[PDB]
């Protein structure tokens, strides 16, 4: 749990997300929560140049490391941090079907069992505000207050969990139902959705 | 036919599995007829973590090996093996266009020849229950009575055939045909079929 | 132009339409003109399972190899070879977007120049027939009389040119092709095309 | 800044824009810009066959290197050239997305604040012209003249950037935005996009 291994695990969350193809515009950031702040990926160098000695720390106060510029959407991780104590890592990307969704300005309902997965029956979708600003991050803010993923208007997708292991997970998983979203919009709408009250049995469940 | 050798098949079939697509929120799951049980994948670790030491063997009585934990959605591939005495290896997963047909609630009608791989006119939808109880499990054995394949509403897919290979094929050949029924659905609503005597033919053709 | 090295690129034309996802429900045959016949791809051999002993000749009376099986869907590589006497490589496949198109019984018309590349104004649907047998070969025949790509009601495709590597190229092109009608087909109907004196200057300049 | 290093990164950018799936019909072409004219990929040689010495040297004149032919498209690499002082990598393909939009005939309104990577409110479509002739580049120059990729009707995509990664990098993130195009436009139409102020404001930021 030395800084070293948290700035090799966000590198290979990194290249895993690109993977998954949730990394598209070269848009992916990753963060970890560490000390009194985070250590996230720095802005410019696309993932396969990224080396441990490129992760920027930033503290509590927001200042980072002289020398090194922090990604160009880095307060929103801290607000994400600072919103939801429990979450230790946090994943943001322009995945195309989140953003697609978030074009449209809707939350994704209860269409299937794993909507759960993210804390509630829904994937709200936080209202557009200018990349990079304070009232952007008080969106995220009050979107995670009780859930663990929120799509931003026009935007893209932030997600946060335990450990990078499940934050991305998590995306990944919120892409998938998303593009379920869409699929079935196509063809009818409204989307069949799950009750509330089967979704507090699934809840239960997990 | 050592458990070691099935061990690794699923352990294949799962690696296999995730090249076409098929394995994508993590939710797959691979089980084979073993003695008078079976051996399936278990709860927890992801697929490239797995080695032959994970599979857990789960006897008629539903008992399970002490000390490892059984995948969370099992006693459906149990209901699978009950009410298919030929089935020898069940599969089970989230691929995105069939989980999308399932959220209609739809059957995937004869569309395209190939529909008759699964033993008739159609891929019923089976309907939905809360994952892992006996009620689920009766919509799947009701379902695979005279199918090889079913949707499960609002989850995914069930599919069953001699061996790993053709029922690993037989859950990607469902999804190829999910995916078209969704594309010409988009365009044209009710979608060309071919007739029940086109598909007595090309059924006693295979 | 010994058999064998046939028999080669038979085999890496299995190996790279599967890497372009043209051979999805392992549909895929691929033949070449040989002697008085042809050279094809057997019954059983999964692609990666396939050596160049697996490769079947079938002679211009449709004979085959003593202890070899043709590909199921032989016959209209045969139909192919003798309306289109310049071919030399034939190849088949239910790529997922031609047969949406083909589901849908419709003409890919000229909505892009490069429609020219299989020798006119459209990509024809010619009607369904029970596959392998002779009056699907008839439809087969008549439809590639002017034409070097087809696509098969409620099955998929037939691409033919002067060796493997164009044939395949056409067949993926094709695909493309398909994907752009059925993705602006659910936008708007009918979809805009080139004219025919348009498409007459395209076909002189290749 | 020899040669042979332009004609490298020429082909490894051939090489990474068919990783991305942006150049599937075999339909890109990338240029830099080079002394007085340019460094092109030329006709015929797929790709993966392509060596340092296939590059052609087209010069302001436009004639070329003797025993070399020039790609097939390759005037309105000239035409960008000229229209944009700027530009030092030119990037062209068929990639289906942005096609898919070619052939509605449609700008990609700012339905995303990554629209402004592209220079102002959008990314238009320049009318249709025979391939390859004088008419087809006067559009293209046109086009460019305050934006830095266009659409190309019944064609394709042109990208232009200071270098080839962030031509690159410009050609794919106008995929993933026609994408987005594409699949909100078949749920909504019109499609929501950010007002001319917001755009303002992002521009100035970048
Ligand atoms: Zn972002
Ligand atoms: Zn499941
Ligand atoms: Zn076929
Ligand atoms: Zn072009």
């Amino acid at each position: 749990m030395e800084r070293n291994k948290l700035a090799r695990q966000i590198i290979d969350t990194c290249l895993e997300m690109t993977r998954l193809g949730l990394n598209q515009g070269t848009a992916g950031l990753v963060s970890v929560r560490y000390q009194d702040g985070m250590l996230i990926t720095p802005t410019g160098i696309p993932y396969e140049k990224l080396t441990e000695s490129h992760i920027v720390f930033i503290d509590g106060n927001g200042k980072h490391e002289e020398g090194k510029l922090p990604a160009s959407e880095w307060r929103f991780h801290m607000a994400a941090y600072q919103s939801r104590p429990d979450a230790n890592a946090v994943v943001h990307n322009h995945a195309v079907h989140c953003t697609a969704v978030s074009i449209l300005n809707r939350s994704i309902p209860a269409i299937h069992y794993m909507i759960a997965a993210a804390g509630g029956n829904s994937i709200p979708c936080a209202p557009y505000a200018t990349f990079g600003t304070r009232e952007l991050s008080e969106h995220v803010a009050l979107a995670l207050k009780n859930r663990k993923a929120t799509l931003l208007q026009h935007h893209g997708l932030i997600a946060c969990e335990v450990n990078l292991e499940k934050a991305l997970w998590l995306a990944h998983e919120v892409e998938v139902l998303a593009q379920l979203y869409l699929t079935t919009l196509a063809i009818t709408d409204p989307v069949p959705v799950l009750s509330d009250e089967e979704i507090a049995v699934v809840l239960e469940k997990f």
